[PDB]
DNA sequence: ATTAGTT
DNA sequence: TAACTAAT
DNA sequence: ATTAGTT
DNA sequence: TAACTAAT
């Protein structure tokens, strides 16, 4: 299937992602900004156990690393009864320099969809932000304290990739992905590609230009280091669900 | 003094007032209006005793009279620990046809005060509304229930003069007083007269044109049936207190 | 005694 | 979304 | 655990 | 002038 011909393009078969052509991002602070260090809130054993596995996997993939930073924000337990780690980065958001909100809202994104393109492929990239590297100078910004009493493990960890919870993560990825798919857009003039952060839509007039496009797009995302979710892929269809909207023939 | 030469013009010496040249007023209702009859609220003996004297005086002067009406509004006790009668006429106000608010606000009234008139006389009429008669067809509107258990006196009373609490009483009096002092305004072109309901101000350039005006005005108010309060009169002065404002030379 | 109107 | 101030 | 924001 | 809902 589509899964056999493109092993590299799917998170199921391709491994962890990594945008190899994108330089590590530098995060500029405001002109008056100084490091803020919030002490970790005491966490229950239940949450600490629920979260510990996610931390260890991240350390193993190298997405998380030991560090020592004058910045520190609190880790939160958030529950379905599974505990995800959720860094509260608002005090870091407050101190980072604003960037233009270049990402269009869904509505406007769809307006630029001609009606002659009724064959749809919808992909969503898996763990998009973690594919973008973080420059070592900007990594200390996102440090949190990891403290596993029942193991003697206390110390700070921070991120090597674009983190969850950072106000600029969605815009910076959308821009990064636009850079990487600019050449694809030029090699396929008759195709339409909509990008909403980690949510893509390819549109053609024939189910064949679509097949030939989805192949090309999957080929390209895999070679650039991105991974689509095959579980949610909607390939060469006449109606698809994109950004809440259901697109059938042209309606909506 | 001014009190000896004008006995008729002062409430102190002139008796109860009565605008003899003004026909009894008819009060038109709205087009959809029907009589409303609110039952008297049970009143304590303390209030009933505090209010009883005021009622009896009013019956004696003929300002209050027995009647039988499909209209009825509640009497209230209001306290200084003296109990005044206060008819709640809002449900009657709601059903009476609106009239233009021709009375100007103090501020605008004063704007038309030239600076060459720095000699002031300020009068305020006593019980102004009660000087205006009420047409017998409009009297039932303002009926209240008077019930003195410890005397066997129960039954309805209503007003023969413009009542307190009626939304149109101030405008209708101001208009009535303007009609009555129109000729005075013509016989004294060099005088300035401001009227705010029951609050008058005469203004001249000399303390003599003022004396000769105050005499003429007192003469006129007395013959028309109005009564000024001598206790509060401010006669031929260079500074006076009118409608909150203090008028001295021309300032304010 | 009711009620229009207000952070 | 909690009670007053004034008004008649 | 905090907090921005809401009749 | 009384507590929430979601957000990180």
């Amino acid at each position: 299937t589509w899964l056999s011909d493109f092993p590299q393009a799917w998170a199921e078969t391709g491994g962890m992602g990594l945008a190899v052509r994108q330089a590590p991002l530098i995060i500029p602070l405001k002109a008056t900004s100084t490091p803020v260090s919030i002490k970790q809130y005491p966490m229950s054993q239940e949450a600490r156990l629920g979260i510990k596995p996610h931390i260890q996997r991240l350390l193993d993939q190298g997405i998380l690393v030991p560090c020592q930073s004058p910045w520190n924000t609190p880790l939160l337990p958030v529950k379905t009864n599974d505990y995800r780690p959720v860094q509260d980065l608002r005090e870091v958001n407050k101190r980072v320099e604003d960037i233009h909100p270049t990402v269009p809202n869904p509505y406007n994104l769809l307006s630029g969809l001609p009606p002659s393109h009724q064959w749809y492929t919808v992909l969503d990239l898996k763990d998009a932000f973690f594919c973008l590297r973080l420059h070592p100078t900007s990594q200390p910004l996102f440090a949190f304290e990891w403290r596993d009493p029942e193991m003697g493990i206390s110390g700070q960890l921070t991120w090597t990739r674009l983190p969850q919870g950072f106000k600029n993560s969605p815009t910076l990825f959308d821009e990064a992905l636009h850079r990487d798919l600019a050449d694809f857009r030029i090699q396929h003039p008759d195709l339409i590609l909509l990008q909403y952060v980690d949510d893509l839509l390819l549109a053609a007039t024939s189910e064949l230009d679509c097949q030939q496009g989805t192949r090309a797009l999957l080929q390209t995302l895999g070679n650039l280091g991105y991974r689509a979710s095959a579980k949610k892929a909607q390939i060469c269809q006449k109606q698809v669900k994109y950004l809440g909207y259901l697109l059938k023939e042209g309606q909506r």
